[PDB]
């Protein structure tokens, strides 16, 4: 059985008010089919501007991060409550920039995800290995460890996992212009799906979306989208460009 | 010679869209004199809502945090460029919640501050010791170390320091309802001003604002404001309440 395809655009720390207005309008003007989930994640200060600019009935706005506590004395942090008050359904958790550059631990990412999921959000949960870890032949060990941390907070819970979208982004592919080959990406996605079937649920493994990120763009996404276990993309740099819309079209054509 | 008094309200991780609209309107309706700087720092997702609600010609909106890189691949982070594009002049850097709970290092806080100052922002730079550090009689050593980290990035630079407001908030006073006595606070502020005179500039020490935070509220702020070296307040919990306006009035009456 199959999955609703998913494409997310992570703007990261980019944008101005004028850009958000113009780019969100451009995406919203694209004919987005009802058969694919399309989500964009502007920087936190731009979320309300993006929501106001979003005239699409399909496009959804997401956050790039959320904290693991509710409202309270957490200077600089955003709560799930704040995001839901703004009408958001989606949030990115555990992006490799936060894990590897900003010191977000496996347990911290897992706790953020659990809190968001328990409150009814859809979490795009990111995992991935560094070039060093892949050279050491620890690719699956690393990715599985990141997921087992979420598993520790959610276990086998049903429908905690229902609204998880796993995003595999090899760290060596992020912003480097070095995309994983379809073979390399599919191999990891197969491994993640086997892990899910074994440690969570066999039926659940058939339904969970596992998307690929890391230098995914309009030129390479068709071949990735043709891989049985790659349900779509988490797009960084290309999400700031008109080619993001081309990717939506390619994903639709290849997987619906 | 003397200082323009400064009062900042840090909302921390609190608020909904409706609250921001209503509370910013309430503050903006207060008669704020031209003689005092009054700044409020909503959560990042609420900044644009607060800016739209702010009809005051005196009140300024500030951010609670900013990253130490420009725009780029920093998922979950906000750049100085983004804040300036939104028209903001002020940012809180090095809040003790970020230092002590979220692992922001002295050097990281210093680098954030330097970047913001170089771009023309006013930085509310927070320092403070824990109860453990004070028990160990290391209060001044800790606070000075946090400032020397900024000094390392700015040195004796003129007018890098011109737009710094130092905020002393003993960690044991944050959200605990245990305010420092005027005697305790003034003693630290004297120490910080002596440090500034010795390590930065004697004339500069006469002009830099050093504000107190940590359970400051409408009931205790007059006695603090009467201390020669306490130029105002960084207000947490009370900034979410109507008593914030009472504090503005008390600060004006005591220091102008």
């Amino acid at each position: 059985p199959a999955r609703r395809p998913f494409i997310g655009g992570n703007f990261k720390c980019n944008g101005s008010l004028d850009f958000i207005k113009s780019h969100v309008a451009a995406i919203a003007a694209h004919k987005i089919p009802d058969s694919v989930d399309v989500v964009i994640a502007p920087s936190a200060v731009h979320l309300s501007t993006a929501i106001a600019a979003n005239t699409s009935k399909q496009l959804r706005i997401a956050a790039q991060n959320v904290y693991l506590e509710g409202n309270g004395a957490w200077t600089g942090e955003t709560s799930v409550e704040m995001l839901q008050d703004m009408g958001l359904k989606h949030v990115i958790v555990g992006h490799s920039e936060r894990r590897r550059i900003m010191g977000e631990t496996d347990e911290q990412s897992a706790k953020k995800a659990k809190r968001a999921l328990e409150k009814g959000m859809t979490v795009i949960f990111c995992v991935g290995e560094t070039l060093d870890e892949r050279k050491a032949n620890r690719t699956m060990e690393v990715n599985i460890a990141q997921l087992e941390a979420l598993g520790k907070e959610l276990g086998e819970s049903k429908m905690l996992w229902k609204e998880v979208v796993i995003a595999y982004e090899p760290v060596w592919s992020i912003g480097t212009g070095v995309v994983a080959t379809p073979e390399q990406a599919e191999e990891v996605h197969v491994g993640l799906r086997k892990w899910f079937a074994e440690k969570v649920a066999a039926e659940g493994a058939q339904h969970i979306r596992i998307i690929y990120g890391g230098s995914a763009n309009g030129s390479n996404c068709e071949k990735l989208g043709q891989c049985p276990n790659i349900d779509g993309f988490l797009v960084g740099g290309a999400s700031l460009k008109p080619e993001f819309m081309t990717m939506i079209d390619i994903l639709t054509k290849t997987r619906t």
